[PDB]
């Protein structure tokens, strides 16, 4: 049906961030809805959603996403 | 038949943030509905959502999701 | 049949942060609905949801989501 | 059949967090309804919550999810 | 049925969290309904959801969940 | 210094409140601070705070109020 | 000198309110604040803070209200 | 001299509302600050802060306010 | 100084409201600042705030407001 | 210096509103402001800030205000 298959097999500087926020007001993925059927959110990697948001070297492997929605099939 | 697989099989700086801030609102994933049928949020990876957040070498293997909704199937 | 499955066999520097908040509202993953029928919140990684938040060589491994929602079938 | 698996068989610098907070108000996973029928949450991972939130070398191995919900098959 | 394994087998820095809150409000993994029928929470992992938290070297091997809710099979 | 006075000398229909609440949250007058030197509250009147609140007739005389604060002098 | 004075001397329908509320959240005279020095608050008349607040023939005489906050010299 | 005088001296239909509310938020007078010295709230009528707030023959007389605040020298 | 007087002597129809609302949120006389010296609000009068707010002969006599703010001199 | 005064001496139709709201807000008089002096509000009138707000025969007499901010001299 519905398949995911991800693999990670392996034969194994200054970052600076000087911030100052007011009144800061911050949304990260959003999904706002009225009178739908379905509501899929499939986070694989990373969300960051700070008002001050650092990421380093975030996602290194082996990522699968498989979503199917609906198919009525009447 | 809804599958997922993930293997991850192995043979085996300096990050300032300064950071200041004042009536921060923050949101992460949000999800909002009225009269759906099905809400369904998966995370597979990392969701990091401060006012300040900071993410390093967050994500690093055999991530797989498999996501399968509604299906009528009358 | 709703199957997940994940293996991890393995044959076996400066992070500052430096943060200053007033009145800060953080929300993480969030699902907000009225008259609904699955609500399904699955987390096979991490979620991190300060006001500061951190995360640091967070995941390392192996994860397998396998969600099937709705499904009448009839 | 709603099956999970998870094998892991392994045959084997500084974090500094400086915060000041004032009036934090802080959610992590959240699930708001009126009116549903299931609600299934499912930690496979780590769900770290604080005001300063701080998390490493947090999931490492073998995380299996297999959630299905609804199914009328009426 | 509903089945779930799982096996671990094995043939074998600094921290500094510098806090100061003042009225601080802390929410975790939250499941709030009214006219719901199942309300199922699994916690395969860790919920660390303190006002200052720290999770080092959290979840390490052979997490494994199997949910199967709703199935009116009539 | 701070004087107040009242004199009140007198010489010689339907009300249908119908209410249906759920989880209701009231506040009447309130005072919230931090560091405050002072905090004064005179009533001379009526104070109703329900979650179904009638007043009927309710002040008819002499409310005399006389409120002096600070005076760091 | 703060002075206040009030004299009442008298030598001498259908109200229908039909409410249904659910989550309700009311705040009547409120005052907030934060490092102030003086926070008065005087009610000479009525103060009705209901969810369904009704209010009939409320005040009918003689208020007086004499207020002087601060004065450093 | 903050003075306030007030005399009342005297010598001798259908109203329907039909209200239906879900999660309602209100607010009467407020009054918010930060770093502020005084903050005076004199009320000599009425306040009526309801859902549903209805208010009828409210004020009929004699309200008299004096307000004085600072006044450094 | 800050004087205030009023005098109210006296020698003596269908209102219908339907409402419906959902997820009403009303504010009245609001007042909101930052590092300010003086906060003042005196109501002589009414003040009717509600989500559905009906107001009938409210205000019918002698008021009387003196405010003197500041004066730093 | 600052005085006020009024006097009220005396000698002796259907209106239907049909509303329907979904997620109304509703502000009335408001005063927004940072690193302000004074912030004064007097209100000798009525003020109605409803989602619904109905006002009849509100006002009938003898409103006075007087208002003196600043003057540093």
């Amino acid at each position: 049906g519905v398949v995911a298959a991800a693999e990670k097999t392996k034969q194994g500087g200054v970052l600076y961030v000087g911030s100052k926020t007011k009144e800061g007001v911050v949304h990260g993925v959003a999904t706002v809805a009225e009178k739908t059927k379905e509501q899929v959110t499939n986070v694989g990697g990373a969300v960051v959603t700070g008002v001050t948001a650092v990421a380093q070297k975030t996602v290194e492997g082996a990522g699968s996403i498989a979503a199917a929605t609906g198919f009525v099939k009447k």
